[PDB]
């Protein structure tokens, strides 16, 4: 029943996921003055060409955008990561005003909302048994801000009135993820956690440095989802993002001067 209401919020989460206080959680504040160019990175590799979207579904915690990951259609390689990751989904995190909604934060700012490209390592074989690896996963977060409209994000933002509710899913066939990346791939990367339950700490993150801007009618149709199910009382989905956990014994690499 964890959620991001009133009474079932981030705060209590550790409740019943103790790791919710572990030692790798996300999402961190980046302090760009103490994150340290790493010259041993590589650029990263963002290959989502032969991508192979197939479905939309509100989960009562967010959208997700799913993909075919029985193949290496959509990877993502280098940068700080060894091996091969494939695309599983992308979704987002976002608030009920502009000055909030980003889980990650940059000099404590804030972005309007946040991207995730969740990918699984493919030495384990399945996202589930990936998870329960330090290593298994690689989430490429991008910060979004209110300006121009994203055209690529259009067709997302247009299918969501099918899946206003939890537990419905759309047919999303033939969505091109590349349309949702910025312009530069430069970033930063910590080793973390899942930012919902089970708040599993198997990820490589990934955060790029230049935010997408998104109109202000794209998310305002992001609010008009809900948490809630079908003739349930209706609850806004606003404001479903995890805010930042302590660094602990963790360094924040960037790839760039
Ligand atoms: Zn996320």
């Amino acid at each position: 029943h964890w959620g991001y209401g009133k009474h079932n919020g981030p705060e209590h989460w550790h409740k019943d996921f103790p790791i919710a206080k572990g030692e790798r959680q996300s999402p961190v504040d980046i302090d760009t003055h103490t994150a340290k160019y790493d010259p041993s990175l590589k650029p990263l590799s963002v290959s989502y060409d032969q991508a192979t979207s197939l479905r939309i579904l509100n989960n009562g915690h967010a959208f997700n955008v799913e993909f075919d990951d029985s193949q290496d259609k959509a990877v993502l390689k280098g940068g700080p990561l060894d091996g091969t990751y494939r695309l599983i989904q992308f979704h987002f995190h976002w608030g009920s005003l502009d000055g909030q909604g980003s889980e990650h934060t940059v000099d404590k700012k804030k972005y309007a909302a946040e991207l995730h490209l969740v990918h699984w390592n493919t030495k384990y074989g399945d996202f589930g048994k990936a998870v329960q690896q330090p290593d298994g996963l690689a989430i490429l977060g991008i910060f979004l801000k209110v300006g121009s409209a994203k055209p690529g994000l259009q067709k997302v933002v247009d299918v969501l009135d099918s899946i206003k509710t939890k537990g419905k899913s759309a047919d999303f066939t033939n969505f091109d993820p590349r349309g949702l990346l910025p312009e530069s791939l430069d970033y930063w990367t910590y080793p973390g956690s899942l930012t919902t339950p089970p708040l599993l700490e198997c990820v490589t993150w990934i955060v790029l440095k230049e935010p997408i801007s998104v109109s202000s009618e794209q998310v305002l149709k992001f609010r008009k989802l809900n948490f809630n199910g079908e003739g349930e009382p209706e609850e806004l989905m606003v404001d479903n993002w995890r805010p930042a956990q302590p660094l602990k014994n963790r360094q924040i690499k960037a790839s760039f001067k």
